[PDB]
DNA sequence: CGGCGTACG
DNA sequence: CGTA
DNA sequence: GCCG
């Protein structure tokens, strides 16, 4: 087993279910704290199991797999002994966790405002609504739209909203394309979001794109809420038999040279993304983002014309989205 | 011990 | 600060 | 919390 999860596959469903869930509770509440190391290595680890080949059943299968040490082992240790693990436990039934979780779930609260909030002693989003004074537009939309942004977004909601995007897109730019990315890419059959990329086949013609998709999108009275600009995050009106209900959208524009590195990095995981820039960087001395794929040492930039450029690049094994559910 | 991803709005 |  |  590797020890950095771009170098394994990863499946969207896998054999240690229960086992991975506990340990990203530790994970997502050690980054409530601001313990961004301690969140890494619980990730990691819970990753490592969902690429294993089949279930952990006894303490020593875990010997000689990375990021599992004392800690996480002990956890896995008490679920296989007990079914449930007691710091596990007492993290979900805290009121911290619940607090933060329910606050950090809302579109335009971080981890320090949650916080922040939860020492100011509000405990809910009702708490929140009474001192409107406290929060900006973006906290704003968001609250108003927190019941229906906490409903999955399904695979079947993705197809008509991509036909939506392409039709305002086709009227800015005749050329542009769009392509689905994030979590269903990868295989998820429901989403918090849905995340698109967009861009043009003639290098250029994709300048000042998004504020032209924006108005004509705005114009066909499917945006909610929106903020030059090359990101837009976003919530649309999706209609519904006899209703419509508000979904997150998020749309990113690239230009064709820099297409496969926004796609490679828009697709996730984000444990995954993570995990690929640090191996660049620690392992093969190259700085990759969402742009590009740089040699500080020769001062250049790569080349790529396919995802699997980039990783042949790095010399990782080509992985398809949906093994990248790191 | 130092390191832990990397941008844009 | 928020966001991906 | 774990790796190197
Ligand atoms: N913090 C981050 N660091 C790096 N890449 C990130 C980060 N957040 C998001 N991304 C990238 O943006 C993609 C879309 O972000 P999302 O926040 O939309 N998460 P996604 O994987 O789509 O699952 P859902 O919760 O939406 O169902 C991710 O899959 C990553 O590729
Ligand atoms: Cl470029
Ligand atoms: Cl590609
Ligand atoms: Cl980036
Ligand atoms: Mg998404
Ligand atoms: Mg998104
Ligand atoms: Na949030």
């Amino acid at each position: 087993m590797p020890a950095y999860a771009c170098q394994r596959p990863t499946p969207l469903t896998h054999h240690n279910t229960g086992l991975s869930e506990a340990l990203e509770i530790l994970a997502e509440a050690a980054g409530f704290e601001g313990s961004e190391g301690r969140l890494l290595t619980f990730c990691r680890a819970a990753s490592v199991l969902k690429a294993l080949p089949s279930p952990v059943t006894t303490l020593s299968q875990l010997q000689g797999l990375p990021h599992f040490g004392e800690h996480s082992s002990r956890v896995v240790q008490e679920l296989l002994e007990h079914g449930v693990c007691e710091e596990v436990e007492r993290v979900r039934r805290s009121e911290r966790y619940q607090t933060m979780k329910l606050f950090t779930q809302i579109f335009g609260v971080g981890v320090k405002t949650a916080d922040r909030w939860y020492r100011e002693g509000l405990r809910t989003l009702d708490d929140l609504r009474e001192q409107p004074q406290k929060l900006t537009q973006q906290q704003k939309a968001g609250l108003q739209h927190h019941q229906d942004l906490s409903t999955p977004v399904l695979r079947s909601d993705v197809d008509a909203l991509q036909q939506v995007v392409e039709e305002a897109v086709g009227q800015a730019l005749p050329g542009a394309t769009v392509t689905l990315t994030g979590g269903f890419r990868r295989g998820k059959l429901q989403g918090h979001d849905v995340d698109f990329l967009i861009t043009h086949p003639k290098e250029g013609q994709e300048a000042g794109l998004l504020p032209r998709v924006m108005c004509r999108l705005q114009d066909q009275g499917l945006i909610l809420y929106h903020q030059a600009f090359e990101r837009s995050f976003c919530i649309f009106r999706l209609p519904q038999p006899g209703s419509w209900k508000a979904v997150r959208v998020d749309l990113v524009v690239a230009p064709v040279s820099q297409f496969p590195f926004a796609l490679l990095g828009w697709t996730g995981s984000k444990l995954f993304q993570r995990e690929l820039r640090r191996f660049s960087r620690k392992e093969k001395g190259l700085w990759l983002n969402s742009h590009g794929l740089f040699d500080p040492e020769q001062k250049t930039f790569f080349q790529a014309a396919s995802e699997e450029d980039i990783f042949r690049h790095l010399g990782l094994e080509y992985l398809p989205p949906e093994q990248r559910n790191a």
